[PDB]
């Protein structure tokens, strides 16, 4: 598979899609198994974190970019570096286990698509196992 | 899926896990497939590495610490941003191959539960397929 | 699974995977399925992200780098723990969507060994589900 597109808003946003891939698993009819969630972006990446406080996905923003600023050492001539490394610290990918026909998420935790580089149009891809 | 509880006792550890996996996949009977390693916790994550130096860990956690410390320029008011973060980084869940019956692993390679907002009780999540 | 003979170069170093992991999937013969791509080396790791431009991966190189030093704050006696960190960061593995018998990767999208304690000789494993 399913594929998702998503607009960005921000040069850099956390979107929370976690719905987005229960749809898929609900789709799918597996009661157990994986769900896959893949960003074919550079650019942006896939998390699991905190998703009932935006306090905590500004701080993640806030810190990976006063450490990876989008200013520094960077001969690409696009100046998106920074984008690239983030992309490459969060992933190209993360993965749920579905059991009971429902992701086996914990406690507040949810999947987010991790934009780096926006406002961009964005796919996003999730495969049932 | 087993669900393994898991006791923290420092603010941040690393736990080594591997022969917790290695009960899952002798469980399963299962000779060639994948066991999957899952935290359900967003101040915590899994990473493999080094597994017979108590240095290397150290240098890991001292190293995130500094470059991501508990006090800075974080808004979230229970202050386990830093957590989130390290958490991200490390990633939510690993994956190793299972051949012949056994964890595909290199060299003095470990799977480890990152602990970043200890002393808690913790679940690990892991499936074996 | 496949097992691959890696030869590395210098200290640290991204090497492009992609052609031997799409080998993997045409050996497999399947059409539909998972790549999982997985480095027995806690040294090195695998990430995915762009493989058109060799300004990126000096930019990542060289900025992870700059972050966690070779020479820092470290007990491990071997000099090797700022490479520890980063393959942690990277990952241990990473997966890729099959389709019609095809990765499903975006645009300029490549599947990368990440090298941080070179020159080495180095495997790594792709497992086509
Ligand atoms: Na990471």
């Amino acid at each position: 598979v399913i594929e998702y597109s998503l607009k960005t808003s921000n040069d850099d946003q956390f979107i929370d899609i976690t719905n987005l891939v229960k749809k898929a698993v609900d789709e799918s009819g597996v009661s157990d198994g994986m769900a896959v969630v893949f960003c074919p972006h550079t650019t942006a990446g896939i998390t699991i974190n905190e998703n009932a406080d935006p306090d905590v996905t500004r701080d993640i923003l806030v810190n990976l970019d006063k450490v990876f600023p989008k200013v520094g050492d960077y001969k690409h001539v696009e100046g998106n570096s920074h984008a690239h490394i983030k992309a490459s610290l969060m992933g190209s990918s993360q993965q749920i286990i579905i059991e009971n026909g429902k992701l086996k998420l914990g406690t507040w935790q949810g999947i987010y698509f991790t934009e780096f580089d926006g406002p961009r149009d964005r796919k996003v891809f999730v495969k049932i196992i």
